[PDB]
């Protein structure tokens, strides 16, 4: 394990970091603390720590409290080795269509959702651990567009509500090596047949 060269530094930001199409923000292990951008509560008016334009990537950051509105993904994004020490309103939101992959990293202390899917997308969570969360994934309530969610090598502990929840009959969730401890219910979808193993 080559810990990153920014390990032990703390970057204090006062505005959202915008990552551009085709760019990769590599924190090299930096911890980020956002100020004036939200308190990490459930209020819906906080700023994202990062905005990933379509085709932007992010890797190797620690997001400290306050988690604000987390990471906003506009599609075709890879988010690797991101650690949310204390999820804010939500950890990451898919805002526009495309494939979004969360690979590695972890999240803790999500009062409500970790991942919030507000546009049709393919959403994959791989090699990920989350602890003390309300939900891992929420498709925006009362929407009926299609998401396809993959949970692969995912370990969850203390899930207050459910692993994932969608109000869309056409959405699907697929899982493979999913470990869940202390969870109220696994899936809240219109029908359980929308959930598959692979
Ligand atoms: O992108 C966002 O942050 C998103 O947040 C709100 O919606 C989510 C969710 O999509 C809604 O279904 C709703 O969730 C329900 C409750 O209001 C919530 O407190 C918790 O109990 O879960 C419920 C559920 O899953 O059905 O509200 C969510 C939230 O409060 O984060 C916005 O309504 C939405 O417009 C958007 O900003
Ligand atoms: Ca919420
Ligand atoms: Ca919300
Ligand atoms: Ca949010
Ligand atoms: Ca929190
Ligand atoms: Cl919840």
């Amino acid at each position: 394990h080559h810990v990153g060269t920014n390990t032990g530094g703390v970057l204090v930001i006062t505005d959202t970091i915008i990552v551009k199409s085709g760019q990769t923000y590599d924190g090299k292990g930096i911890k980020i603390i956002a100020q004036g951008m939200g308190d990490g509560s459930q209020s819906e008016n906080q700023k994202p720590i990062f905005k990933l334009e379509k085709g932007a990537n992010l890797k190797n950051v620690i997001i400290g409290a306050p988690g604000c509105d987390g990471i906003h993904c506009y599609g075709d994004n890879v988010v690797e080795n991101v650690v949310w020490e204390d999820v804010g309103e939500d950890a990451l939101t898919v805002k526009s269509e495309g494939v979004v992959e969360v690979i590695g990293g972890s999240a803790k202390e999500a009062a409500n959702a970790v991942f919030q899917l507000n546009a049709p997308c393919t959403f994959k969570v791989k090699n990920f651990t989350a602890t003390n969360i309300g939900k891992l994934v929420r498709q925006n309530g009362n929407t009926t567009f299609k998401v396809v969610i993959y949970l692969e090598d995912v370990t969850l502990n203390n899930v207050k509500s459910c692993v994932a929840k969608s109000d869309s009959p056409v959405s699907e969730l697929w899982y493979h090596n999913l470990n869940v401890n202390n969870c109220k219910t696994l899936f809240e979808f219109p029908s359980q047949s929308q959930i598959h193993q692979y």
